[PDB]
């Protein structure tokens, strides 16, 4: 149906502006802590500790595949990778430490993204 494409090229345009705002996002990680998924095989106890770990690349790969149907979906996975790092690292830690600093600068792009979100439709 007509309907069904219009509604596919919303979902595109949306993974348009998400792959941006990835990038936005990734940009302030510039340590490459959170780019890869935790090694199980150099943490062996994470998935004792954290119930669902999240990192950048497995969120590209759920983008690329248009699998977040809005801004919040992806929201929840970028909050993921920072509080799973609050909870098994230390405050002292520069893991815990580069968390932070990717929360507070992240807000900022978050926050304007959900205005042209809204904006856009």
């Amino acid at each position: 149906s007509m309907e069904q494409v219009a509604m596919e090229l919303r979902l595109t345009e949306l993974t348009r502006l998400l792959r941006s705002v990835l990038d936005q996002l990734q940009d302030k990680d510039p340590a490459r802590i959170f780019a890869q998924p935790v090694s199980l095989k150099e943490v062996p106890d994470y998935l004792d500790h954290i119930k669902h770990p999240m990192d950048f690349a497995t969120m590209r790969k759920r983008l690329e595949a248009q699998g977040y149907k809005n801004l919040h979906e992806f929201e929840e996975d970028f909050d993921l990778i920072i509080d799973n790092c609050m909870k098994y690292n230390a405050r002292d830690t520069v893991f815990y430490r580069a968390a932070v600093r990717l929360r507070d600068q992240g807000g900022v792009v978050l926050r304007q993204a959900r205005r042209e979100v809204d904006s856009i439709g």
